[PDB]
């Protein structure tokens, strides 16, 4: 299962959701939203309005929000 962050420079809670993935050793790929206009024109469309956002397999969601992190653990 493939795990994106989009993320911006000097966002702290972007950082935050990057260390809590890491600390869970989950495997995920980042995009600078700001480098890749086209992504962040997508997630506007998509009514988001905070950064990070996370996409991974049927969740999505914005903002640093551990409890969303912690169902990306993988089954058995």
């Amino acid at each position: 299962m493939r795990i994106t962050i989009y993320t911006r420079n000097d966002c702290v809670q972007c950082h935050a959701t990057k260390r809590a993935m890491e600390n869970r050793g989950f495997d995920f790929e980042m995009i600078n939203v700001d480098r890749v206009p086209e992504a962040a024109e997508a997630l506007r469309a998509q009514g988001f309005r905070q950064l990070p956002v996370v996409i991974a397999g049927d969740l999505s969601w914005s903002g640093f929000r551990p409890d969303m992190i912690n169902r990306l653990h993988p089954a058995p």
